[PDB]
């Protein structure tokens, strides 16, 4: 009950974490693409 | 006992989120820099 409220907050944090892990990986892929353009030029 | 467990885990997840938000924002700031560099040379 307070245990359910906390289990739920925890689920939401773990979901945010999954989300942030993709978003940080994509940013990393874009940086490598922008650096590749810079290096080529 | 289990509520903290959950409390403990909630601290750990919030800590991982803070780290990922910083890594993301570092990369975003780097993307802005590469874009400015590229568009300006
Ligand atoms: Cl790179």
């Amino acid at each position: 009950r307070q245990l359910l409220r906390l289990k739920q907050m925890n689920v939401q944090l773990a979901a945010k974490i999954q989300h942030l892990e993709f978003s940080c990986s994509e940013k990393e892929q874009e940086i490598e693409r922008l650096n590749k353009l810079l290096r080529q030029h």
